[PDB]
Parts: C-alpha cells; structure tokens; sequence
C-alpha cells in the first residue's frame, strides 16, 4: 500500500491554529468487521485521500465504499483520522448522514485533527454526524503517532510532535464536548 510523504502528514495534521491549511484535508482510514464484540481488522481497506478538484475527501471516501465489498448482512466499523472536521455547507455532513442511514451495516468513527469552523454552520455539521450515529473526537497524541506508524512513508523515524500539540488537543477537545453535550 501507498505511504503519505512525512511533510504532507506534518503539514496537513498539525492542530496549531497559527498554521494555516484551510485549502485541503487529509483522511485516513481504516476498516474492521465486527463479530460478536470480536474486531477483524481488515488491513487490505486501509488508506488515505485528500480533496481533488472540487470534490472533499470525505464525499471521495463515501465513493470508494462500493469497491469495499463490504457484506451487508455483517457489521463494519469505518475509521477515519481526518485533518479538519467535515464541512456542512459543501455537503459532506448530510451525504454521510444519508449514507449512514441507507448503509445501517457501517458504523462510522471521526477523529478530527481541528475544527473547519471556517464552516458557519461547522457546529450543525458535528451535531448532524452524532445524530446519525457518528462517534466525533479529537485526535490526542496517540493518534497522531498513530496515524504517523501507520499511513507515513516514515522509514523508521519515530513521530516528532509539533509544539503546543497535547494543548491544542485538549482546547480542541473541550470546544467539541461543549457542542455534542448531550
Ligand atoms: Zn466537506
């Protein structure tokens, strides 16, 4: 499988809001089927997408479904680590609110490495994917590193974090529990 280059993970997955990344988001994911409380992880669905021309990452992961092949008569827990939370106001909120509900055999989980309240409506599009039975977080420092072992073209380099990560993840994550409270 294909190996993001370091500088477009670091770039892309930093959540200092002094840098600016509006233009583009990155989207790992990773795929397991769930039996009985028991995980098969399913390492042949796993990859990463970005924005390309015109169409979010997120609305090109809901298109890549299909060629899955996932059994509709099995339960699969989709996870993606993406670099800004979904926008409302381009669409993606309310495909994968729609998908969620034609698709009852994926369940979906959102780790987002900042807020795209560049989004007026980006509080609308959190609310909208917890009721469709999304489970939104934040990325922590475990999930970065994560994502950096597991979707980097790394050779071996251990993860180096950005200055401010774990403060910026926790300011982060306040702003989403406030808005999801429930
Ligand atoms: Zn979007």
């Amino acid at each position: 499988r294909y190996l993001m280059d370091p500088d477009t993970f670091t770039s892309n997955f930093n959540n200092d809001p002094l840098v600016l990344r509006r233009r583009q988001t990155y989207l790992c994911y990773e795929v397991e089927r769930l039996d009985n409380g028991t995980s098969v992880k399913m390492d042949q669905h796993m990859g990463f997408l970005c924005n390309e021309s015109g169409r979010h990452a997120e609305l090109r992961f809901l298109d890549l479904v299909p060629s899955l092949q996932l059994d509709p008569a099995q339960i699969y827990r989709v996870t993606w680590f993406i670099s800004w939370s979904p926008c409302f106001s381009w669409g993606c909120a309310g495909e994968v609110r729609a998908f969620l509900q034609e698709n009852t055999h994926v369940r979906l989980r959102i780790k987002a490495a900042r807020i795209y309240d560049y989004d007026p409506l980006y509080k609308e599009a959190l609310q909208m994917l917890r009721d469709a039975g999304a489970q939104v977080s934040i990325m922590t420092y475990d999930e970065f590193e994560y994502c950096w072992d597991t979707f980097v073209y790394r050779q071996g380099c251990p993860f180096q974090p950005w200055d401010g990560l774990e403060e910026h993840s926790q300011a982060l994550s306040g702003r989403l529990r406030a808005i999801l409270q429930l």
